[PDB]
């Protein structure tokens, strides 16, 4: 029940967050369950930057970082400010086409053509849930690497022999089955992307309490002193 | 000599920033002149959020926020997390077409069609410089408002009778004549967007020192205590 970065009790984090807002009704406040405080998410992002920094410290050509619109903008902002190797960054819009046999990610033709030419390409997304997206991206850009703050189930991802070699830089895994996330850039039917804390709206209290028990323990064990230079 | 937010000597903010990086050569470090630390930029962004919160405190429908790729991603992340009224957010990758008579901003047809329907549209940019972009945007989306962390010369934009009514939310102005900004989301020929401090690469030390004198005076007078709930 306490922020693992600041030590502030979650009830106090939330009382501050919900004070006199104009984007939520008092009666709706209880529907939002905090899974991770913004500070905790920032720590995860910094830890991910640390690993990417070690991975690319000797790179001889700028890495191509590409973020998928629109939710990844926040995570991308929290990650990129801590990167210390050369890279270019751009955002692309994709579509999720649900076919009778599979769900495929549709890229703009030019965006796809460009990405396939780069040796080091890292696609950023704040949340890898079903993974159908990365299975599809991987088959279109075989050498693509993935970067995401949260990954629901890496093993599930690893199950696919095609994704077995795919390098993923992520902040934390696993995420709760049955959850529905909003905040931390993720929209609530278009709204609340700027609600910086990561909230869930579908889990039970015990599930949220258990997720946080595991998350705080993970964050308390991090060694990211110095990653943040600001 | 110090960060107007943290109180820490700029020399140390810079030493911490440049220690063991893999994205700049030692001989190149001196090319970057700090104009505003990341914390100072965050204060300016918090100030713009405060003003937008007051402006839209009673809005009856979600405000349409549109951020201009790529550079605006960082500022948008620093702005949106502090907004307390309802809004949707999306990014557009417009083109800057240089014609023989004028430079126009080319929007995707669908993006432009959608925006023209919303009563409240706010274009987000981390830096409004030549303004040619906003003269063009307002003639395509006349009711569009602008939100930019930094503005080269507000007095100049107003010159255009068409832009005279265009509401602008901005963090700070004016920027030094002849400056070229990199960092804070802005690229240095594609690189260093994640260098979170705002740097200039064209000015003399005396020019930079004078700018910081003015920026400091402005930030010391800011009243944003409480805008940040995180
Ligand atoms: N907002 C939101 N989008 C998605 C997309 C996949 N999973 C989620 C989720 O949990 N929340
Ligand atoms: N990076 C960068 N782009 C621009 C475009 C206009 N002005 C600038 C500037 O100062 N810096």
């Amino acid at each position: 029940m306490i922020c693992s970065v600041t030590g502030k009790p979650v009830k106090d984090v939330l009382s501050t967050f919900f004070k006199d807002r104009n984007d939520v009704l008092e009666s709706e406040v209880k529907k939002f369950h905090l899974l991770a405080t913004f500070e905790e998410c920032k720590a995860l992002a910094a830890d991910t930057a640390r690993r990417m920094n070690e991975y690319y410290k000797d790179v001889a050509e700028p890495v191509t970082l590409v973020a998928l619109l629109t939710g990844a903008y926040l995570y991308a902002s929290l990650l990129t400010v801590h990167l210390t190797f050369p890279y270019t960054l751009h955002f692309v819009k994709v579509s999720s086409y649900k076919g009778t046999r599979q769900e495929s990610v549709v890229f703009d033709e030019e965006d796809l053509k460009q990405l396939k030419e780069k040796r080091e390409v890292v696609l950023i997304d704040e949340y890898v849930d079903s993974g159908h997206t990365i299975f599809s991206i991987q088959e279109q850009i075989k050498h693509a690497k993935i970067c995401s703050c949260f990954v629901k189930d890496v093993d599930a991802i690893k199950k696919h022999s095609a994704l077995a070699d795919t390098k993923m830089f992520y902040g934390y895994t696993p995420m709760p089955k049955g959850s529905w996330l909003i905040g931390f850039g993720l929209d609530d039917n278009g709204l609340r992307r700027g609600w910086a804390h990561l909230f869930d709206i579908n889990l039970s209290e015990s599930e949220v309490t258990e997720f946080r028990r595991r998350l705080t323990e993970h964050i308390k064990g991090l060694n990211i002193n110095g990653v943040n230079r600001y």
